[PDB]
């Protein structure tokens, strides 16, 4: 086998149920084929292959699909786009993301990096060959990566360029921390409950590894100062409702009487600034009854402060906004090649 680096158009696969009215299922039913009934991963003996997750067309290809999925699935009362106005009907929908596999057409194959502490760029010593990735959930998230994969060994610090502060940092956790968000039976007041013990343990480890990457320096956490509500809050979609949660308690540099349950204040918003960058959208009020989503915190989005080269500290705040990094967090060990 001999290959070369190449971009090409991918296709998708799913376990989607054709009887479901859930929108991820309805979209995967007509845009994707069924998942590979006999998937086989094959090792590449004595092969070293270098990867670059910040340099992967797979990401932008998935991004186009999630844009597609949201525009056909989400029914907004009125669509406020670039100097435009549209008025429609906005019934409530069934919303729950399902895993999606990304697969190469003929002449192309996917290379899988299996080195347990691969950071996302550079040489991979344990390389695989697959026809499709594994099932990736398209979770649209800010500040915190939800329902993803875990790093198998240590916590991984991923970044295209650690010395550039504009570059986003992806923290790949090795132990998931549960986030339990509930709007109980304001109709827009909600809260997310987190294990403080579990949470502070893991964030202590996150700081000890950023210490390794930044020359033993003091690692400070801080809430985002300024930006849109989707940036300064942990924003996610639970069962169709847009949750905005205040995470200041999570990035508490201190509980590093504070090892119980952390309860984050949340509000469901009807008017959101779309992650697709095209403007404002207005949706309908929340459904009646108890609205609950439990998810796994599996990764953290961070931006580092600048102007601290002559200081003794480094400051990191929760990031968000560019959903590409969310897909990048799960496609990092994949790249497409052209077989020669
Ligand atoms: N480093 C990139 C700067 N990002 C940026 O400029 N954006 C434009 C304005 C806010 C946009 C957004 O994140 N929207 C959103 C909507 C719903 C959910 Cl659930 C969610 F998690 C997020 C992103
Ligand atoms: C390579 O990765 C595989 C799959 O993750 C795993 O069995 C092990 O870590 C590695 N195996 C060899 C033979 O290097
Ligand atoms: C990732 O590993 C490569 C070596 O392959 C190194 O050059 C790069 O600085 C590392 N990046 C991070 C963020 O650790
Ligand atoms: C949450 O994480 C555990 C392991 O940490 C895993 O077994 C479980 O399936 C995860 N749940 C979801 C919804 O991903
Ligand atoms: C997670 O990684 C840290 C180092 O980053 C390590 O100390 C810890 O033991 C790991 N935890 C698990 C459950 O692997
Ligand atoms: C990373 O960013 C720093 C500061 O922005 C810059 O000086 C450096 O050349 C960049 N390195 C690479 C490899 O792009
Ligand atoms: C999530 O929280 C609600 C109320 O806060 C509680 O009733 C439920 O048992 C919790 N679920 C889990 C899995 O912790
Ligand atoms: C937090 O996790 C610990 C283990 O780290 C566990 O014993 C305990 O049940 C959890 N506490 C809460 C309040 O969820
Ligand atoms: C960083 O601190 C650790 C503390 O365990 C020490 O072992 C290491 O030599 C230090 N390295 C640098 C570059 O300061
Ligand atoms: C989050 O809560 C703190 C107090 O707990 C408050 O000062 C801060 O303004 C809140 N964040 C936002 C974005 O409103
Ligand atoms: C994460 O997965 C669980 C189980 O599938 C689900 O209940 C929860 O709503 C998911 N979280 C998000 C943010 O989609």
């Amino acid at each position: 086998p001999v290959w070369k680096d190449a971009d090409t158009t991918l296709f998708c696969a799913s376990d989607a149920k054709a009887y479901e009215t859930e929108v991820h299922n309805v979209w995967a039913t007509h845009a994707c084929v069924p998942t590979d009934p006999n998937p086989q991963e094959i090792h590449l003996e004595n092969v070293t292959e270098n990867f670059n997750m910040w340099k992967n067309n797979m990401v932008e290809q998935m991004h186009e699909d999630i844009i597609s999925l949201w525009d056909q699935s989400l029914q907004p009362c009125v669509k406020l786009t670039g100097g435009s106005v549209i008025k429609q009907a906005c019934p409530k929908i069934s919303f729950d993301p399902i895993p999606i596999h990304y697969c190469t057409p003929a002449g192309y194959v996917i290379l899988k990096c299996n080195d347990k502490n691969f950071n996302g760029t550079g040489p991979c010593k344990n390389v695989s060959s697959v026809q499709c990735t594994h099932g990736i959930k398209p979770v649209v998230s800010t500040q915190l990566l939800l329902n993803g994969s875990l790093a198998e060994e240590e916590i991984i610090i991923r970044s295209e360029n650690l010395t550039n502060n504009a570059k986003t940092i992806i923290v790949h956790l090795n132990k998931s921390v549960e986030i339990n968000c509930t709007r109980p039976s304001d109709i827009r007041k909600a809260y997310c409950e987190i294990n403080g013990t579990k949470w502070n343990k893991v964030l202590k480890q996150v700081t000890e590894k950023l210490k390794e990457h930044f020359n033993n320096k003091t690692i400070i956490f801080q809430p985002p100062s300024g930006g849109d509500l989707e940036i300064t809050m942990h924003t996610f979609n639970c069962r169709g409702e847009f949750f905005y949660c205040n995470t200041t308690q999570l990035f508490n540099n201190t509980c590093i009487g504070c090892n119980g349950t952390i309860t984050l204040p949340c509000k469901i918003k009807q008017i959101i600034n779309m992650w697709q960058g095209t403007g404002q959208a207005m949706y309908a009020p929340p459904i009646d009854g108890k609205i609950n989503c439990v998810s796994n915190i599996t990764g953290i989005l961070l931006t580092r402060d600048g102007g601290a080269n002559n200081t003794s500290n480094e400051t990191f705040r929760p990031g968000g906004g560019d959903m590409r990094d969310n897909w990048r967090s799960e496609l990092y060990k994949y790249k497409v090649v052209q077989i020669e």
